[PDB]
């Protein structure tokens, strides 16, 4: 019926810029809770802005929880007094253990249903990536409907709370690495005669067609790029060049940097 997001931020926006395309819930069945666009650019959409927390919960039969994992842990004790049996929570907060949320709205009610999930911000072109773990009172039904809310979004899969934090360094921090890695191409154009936006547009297909064949032909990455590789041609000496410096090395450090903080920050 109605589904409701308490965040505002560029998350919230993108959950509710990606559900209206595919039209699984409309733009007018909805809640929020005022200087940022992205509250302007979403009552463009016909987002309500209630200011109150409170007066969403009752509003929203699926509430999900945009805030960040400071506000998280103080946040549910304004909402469990309006969270009932009747209404599914997820998290979409780094962090928080489903303990966390259970536990805590435990106190309110008995039979909590909380859902964790790490949903990335490029879902505003319908294209992210997400992952769920369904919680201890989290139904079957219940897990249905947020996958197929989040399937629209793109990839959503039912995966054990344990491995979401190394998501996290992967399936969010993710697009982070593909923006800069896009830039210094970019910047790698103009410096060979590229213009600068046909330097980004060039290289951002680049990007899409070789992840979308690696995601439909389930061939090896790596036997992907010696496909591309011609045997004396320009792509194996400039591949040279990336694996002098540890290309795979930098990445590889970096997954394990955004896993092991978010264990350390959740550790409070």
């Amino acid at each position: 019926m109605s589904v409701g997001f308490i965040g505002a931020g560029q998350l919230a926006y993108a959950l509710a810029r990606g559900f209206t395309a595919a039209g699984i819930l409309s733009a007018h069945k909805i809640i929020a809770s005022m200087n940022l666009p992205t509250v302007s650019a979403l009552r463009k959409m016909g987002v309500n802005l209630t200011r109150s927390n409170k007066e969403t919960v009752k509003h929203s039969d699926v509430l999900f929880l945009a805030v960040k994992p400071h506000i998280i842990p103080f946040i549910l004790d304004e909402i469990g007094a309006d969270v009932q049996a009747r209404h599914i929570v997820v998290s979409c907060a780094a962090g928080v253990t489903i303990s966390s949320v259970e536990k805590k709205l435990m106190a309110f009610q008995p039979a909590p249903k909380v859902i964790r999930c790490m949903t990335n911000t490029p879902v505003v072109v319908q294209e992210g990536a997400t992952v769920y773990a369904t919680g201890t009172h989290a139904l079957v039904e219940d897990g249905q409907l947020l996958e197929q809310l989040m399937s629209s979004v793109g990839f959503c899969t039912e995966v054990e709370e344990d491995l979401i934090d190394a998501v996290t360094g992967l399936s969010g921090s993710g697009p982070a690495y593909a923006f800069m890695a896009l830039d210094a191409l970019a910047d790698g154009g103009v410096k060979m005669g590229l213009p600068r936006r046909l330097a980004i547009q060039l290289g951002a297909q680049a990007l899409l067609g070789a992840a979308k064949m690696l995601l439909d032909s389930e061939q090896h990455p790596c036997q992907l790029k010696d496909n591309v590789c011609s045997p004396g041609g320009a792509t194996t000496h400039a591949l040279h060049f990336l694996e002098s410096g540890g290309f795979r090395s930098l990445l590889i450090n970096a997954v394990e940097a955004s896993c092991i903080r978010t264990r350390e920050l959740q550790s409070m």
